[PDB]
């Protein structure tokens, strides 16, 4: 029923894959090689000339966050009412903002910019620790008491930053425990340990 | 019932203001001067240390797109069903991507980067013309047959780009007619002509 069209990297598809695996959904991975991409035709047929491309039956979507929100609506991972839905969006938009900065560092100036990025990290992660502290003492999810699509995206964001800066979560007990807890969910834990996750690089230029 | 807390610029609050005005809603503008911002306390109290900040009763939201989606959900400007809601999100995410590039040009290297930006513009605007052509001949809205929050955001994006590059819509008949049509809606037209819109600069560094 679902198809993910993407480069052979975790990148912007890692969160939605975790979501699908954790929700026990099945999907197909349509892999696009850089060589195939450079050919040009697939790219020209993409709405914004980029991937991921996602298919849910005959519904074709582009934009990683559009895919996350769509799955969030159809699978019931978007809060229980309008107010929670807004808080879920606020978290996801925050995650996207830091993901954009991470992507800029990785692909644009890893070598010269990493020191400053890492130095500024605590201030960028703190908002999520604060969100958790204001929600049942941080013992459940990022918004309210049920998992949402924002949790999967925030989880990915935290996992890749621990690779970029080992121990960056040591100063945030709530986020630390949160990562441990979500990573232990049976289906997610199995997915995270599997070759289809582990054998894909985080990014496409070999930096992490 | 609504309060918008922002710098005295259109920027990231222009689309949501257009939406509120067009929908006949009333709101309070709480203006924050750069001097007040530099003081530090308001900023430290902002979730992600940034504005806009929005209040809907006792619900406090941050993130311009979260505010747009919230208003979209509560005012019924998010498509008629889940499938349309996903298409609305796809359009908005695309608008955000080009808005990010516009903001980077404006604040980061207007002088040296404008020629290349303007040269790449047609290819960045074409996806929206294509979306319109695939939706009832581009005669109604960007998604389906009812206005959505994505329309207000795409409209702002188009208006600021015509200021940055006059005639950039000449090659796009559907987008051209779309801008004329939406700008003619009574309440929106009055808002667009009013001093509270007209006398605010588009950005905060005087470039446009
Ligand atoms: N806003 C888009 C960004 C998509 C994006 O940056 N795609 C990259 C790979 S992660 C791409 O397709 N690069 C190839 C190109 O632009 O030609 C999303 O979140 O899906
Ligand atoms: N992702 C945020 C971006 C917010 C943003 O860039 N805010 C700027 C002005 S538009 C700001 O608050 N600048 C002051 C600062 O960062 O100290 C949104 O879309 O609301």
């Amino acid at each position: 029923p679902y198809t993910v069209v993407y480069f052979p990297v975790r990148g912007r598809c890692a969160a939605l894959r975790m979501l699908l695996a954790d929700q026990g959904q099945s999907w197909k991975e349509e892999v696009v090689t850089v060589e195939t991409w450079q050919e040009g035709s697939l790219k020209a047929s993409c709405l914004y000339g980029q991937l991921p491309k996602f298919q849910d039956g005959d519904l074709t979507l582009y934009q990683s966050n559009t895919i996350l929100r769509h799955l969030g609506r159809t699978l019931g991972l978007y809060g229980k009412d309008q107010q929670e839905a807004a808080l879920v969006d606020m978290v996801n938009d925050g995650v996207e903002d830091l993901r954009c900065k991470y992507i800029s560092l990785i692909y644009t100036n890893y070598e010269a910019g990493k020191d400053d990025y890492v130095k500024a990290l605590p201030g960028q992660l703190k908002p999520f620790e604060t969100l958790l502290s204001q929600n049942q003492g941080g013992k459940t999810f990022i918004v309210a008491d049920q998992i949402s699509f924002a949790d999967y995206n925030l989880l990915d964001l935290l996992l890749i930053h621990e690779v970029l800066a080992p121990g960056c979560l040591d100063a945030f007990p709530l986020l630390s425990a949160y990562v441990g807890r979500l990573s232990a969910r049976p289906k997610l834990k199995a997915f995270l340990a599997s070759p289809e996750y582990v054998n894909l690089p985080i990014n496409g230029n070999g930096k992490q």
